[PDB]
């Protein structure tokens, strides 16, 4: 159809200008690389208003070569996530978060969106192991489990990185009801892709089978339960798409999921939140307008969309209570939400994190470049790139992603 092609064409175009701002970013931080490399960058001390939105900077030139070797190993990080970014760009396929505290209900919220009681659901503390849900086309349309050891890489990140269907040396292969013993071996599988056929829906009413996007979901480990596995959950999230995240009703946002969402709200403008176990609460009008006011400072451009994209969602499964016919319009709007920002608005779903972290990175840049400018060498290094990364971030301003 006419629309439905517009909207391909406008990301397209929208892809090709972020792609572009990306590579002419990367230059500026291996410029600035280079610089602080030979004449260490002076760090301005900021107060709360005009702390860097990127840079992490603790330590300054006035109260801290150990504060240059901070500055670079911030670029590196940067960097990487600016590859993860790019990588993001260019894939064809929209990859699923859902992340919140141990027992929110992820896996619970899983289960919903995939209509079956697929991923272990326990009272006690469960997920230990990313869980990633793929359509099995992806796998030659067979249904199982394959779970990537740890010990075929040094680190996480790169087991999962060299996983290839093609190589058997990557995963062990189990079946779809082994998961409960599966996933709470975190000291051996980095990560099980589960592939799933759903082929009894049409694709109006299948997720991963929408017929327009592929999708695919990740249940991850809880938050606040060990510094390793809040690192390696704050680190998955630049290589998503969309975050959903899951608030339990009764703690609201805690300290543990402010600093998720702070930290991932650096490209993550918009995210869903979902609030379980709100059928518990008795003031449910007190408890509604702690989380709503929550997410209105830390996520404020998802507060101003709340009812598209801050849902309250009670199902859960403790015949399959999550195929069943009952009528339920608080799951059945989340769906629809989330369908239409993932299959219908493409542009803002998949792209608005690549503007949000680009502004905000050279807004960085943009200051420290003005802290620095009046060696003369120097002098003129610095007015180079300030004119340069005001200019970039003019052209990624330019780029109009809300357009479907
Ligand atoms: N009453 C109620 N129980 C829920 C809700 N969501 C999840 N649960 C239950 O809470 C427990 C934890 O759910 P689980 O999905 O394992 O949470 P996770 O650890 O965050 O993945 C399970 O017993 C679920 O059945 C909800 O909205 N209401
Ligand atoms: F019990 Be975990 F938070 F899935
Ligand atoms: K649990
Ligand atoms: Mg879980």
């Amino acid at each position: 159809s006419i629309s439905s092609q517009l909207s391909q064409w406008n990301y397209n175009n929208n892809r090709v200008l972020l792609k572009r701002s990306i590579l002419k970013t990367q230059a500026f931080m291996d410029q600035l690389q280079e610089e602080n490399n030979i004449r260490p960058i002076f760090i301005a001390a900021n107060d709360e208003r005009e702390k860097l939105h990127v840079l992490q900077l603790n330590g300054s030139s006035g109260s801290s070569k150990a504060l240059s070797k901070l500055f670079h190993s911030q670029i590196v990080s940067v960097t990487n996530h600016l590859n993860a970014l790019k990588k993001r760009v260019d894939d064809v396929s929209s990859k699923v978060f859902i992340t919140g505290d141990v027992n929110t209900g992820k896996s619970a919220l899983c289960n919903s969106l995939l209509k079956q009681r697929l991923l272990p659901e326990d009272q006690l503390p469960c997920t230990n192991v990313f869980s990633e849900i793929l359509e099995a086309r992806e796998n030659d349309g067979i249904e199982e489990v394959h779970a990537i050891p740890l010990n075929i890489a040094p680190t996480l990140k790169e087991a999962i990185d060299m996983y290839s269907i093609q190589n058997p040396k990557t995963y062990e292969i189990h079946t779809l009801k082994e998961l409960p013993d599966l996933v709470p071996q975190n000291g051996k599988y980095a990560l099980l892709k589960i592939y799933i056929k759903d082929d009894k829906r049409p694709a109006s009413t299948s997720l991963l089978r929408n017929g327009t996007v592929d999708i695919s979901l990740i249940d991850s480990p809880g938050l606040n339960m060990d510094s390793l596995q809040t690192a390696e959950v704050m680190s998955r999230q630049e290589e998503i798409d969309l975050v959903i995240f899951v608030v339990n009703a009764e703690n609201q946002l805690t300290l543990s999921a402010k600093e998720f969402i702070s930290l991932a709200s650096r490209e993550k403008k918009l995210m869903f939140f979902v609030v379980k176990k709100f059928d518990k609460i008795r003031d449910k009008q007190r408890c509604k307008e702690l989380i709503l006011k929550q997410i209105r400072d830390l996520s404020p451009e998802t507060y101003k969309r709340a009812a598209d994209f801050v849902h309250f969602v009670s199902k859960n499964g403790d015949d399959d209570p999550y195929s069943s016919s009952d009528p339920d319009p608080d799951f059945d709007s989340l769906e629809d939400s989330l369908r239409n920002f993932v299959l219908k608005k493409r542009s803002l779903s998949k792209l608005l994190p690549a503007k949000t972290y680009l502004s905000k990175l050279l807004s960085d840049i943009i200051m420290i470049s003005k802290s620095n400018m009046k060696n003369l060498l120097s002098i003129k290094f610095f007015q180079s790139l300030y004119e340069g990364t005001v200019a970039q971030k003019l052209m990624v301003e330019e780029i109009n992603l809300d357009i479907d």
